């Protein structure tokens, strides 16, 4: 909430949204490299958040995230933004192969809570560094790409109450035979982001 203030280039919410926005875009793009959603030859090396990260120079994907990021601000920032779930499934087989679930928590402003240290962006570097690395790291642990999977992007927001409904929770089944492992999570007085990923497990011991 705010008055006499345009949302074209604000510093209050838009600021925190900028980080979370770039954090998501970068995190998503980085995953394109790690997951291999498409030709890696469309990569671009860049230095952000204090560390070096790779990116996908896809006009279609950039356009996919562009509209999503634009709306994420109006659509998601209007509510508060909460959870995100990216489900990558093999398009040639029509079955889920890799599901990436990350949490996005942002506030409207600092009612009475200062940010630790001179800048809270530090925690960001660690999270954005662990996120981009946790994806690529596991990838090394994972085999090679082969299927051109499809992308399923989920958006989650918070609600007052309206009776508990629960989403993507109520139900033992989820994919078919995968493993869920926690990567890392960062919490800031202005915003908190979580990182979790799961992959199909071909009957392993």
């Amino acid at each position: 909430m705010a008055l006499q203030l345009s949302r074209e280039q604000g510093i209050t919410l838009r600021g925190s949204a900028e980080i979370v926005a770039e954090f998501f875009s970068f995190g998503i793009n980085s995953i394109l490299y790690q997951r291999g959603i498409y030709p890696s030859e469309t990569f671009t090396r860049v230095q952000k958040y204090g560390l070096t990260l790779l990116v996908t120079t896809d006009l279609e994907l950039i356009k996919y995230l562009n509209n999503v990021v634009e709306q994420l601000k109006d659509w998601l920032y209007k509510c508060s933004v909460q959870k995100l779930v990216v489900v990558i499934s093999n398009i040639e087989s029509g079955e889920v192969l890799e599901r990436w679930q990350f949490d996005i928590e942002c506030d409207k402003t600092a009612k009475d809570d200062s940010a630790p240290r001179e800048k809270s962006q530090k925690a960001i570097q660690d999270e954005i560094r662990s996120v981009i690395a946790q994806i690529t790291a596991t990838v090394t642990f994972l085999p090679l790409l082969e299927v051109s999977c499809s992308f399923d992007l989920l958006i989650y927001t918070d609600k007052d109450l309206v009776v508990p409904e629960k989403w993507e929770e109520s139900g033992p089944q989820f994919i078919t035979n995968s493993e869920e492992v926690r990567l890392r999570s960062f919490t800031t007085t202005i915003h908190k982001v979580n990182s979790m990923v799961a992959y199909k497990i071909p009957v392993n011991d």
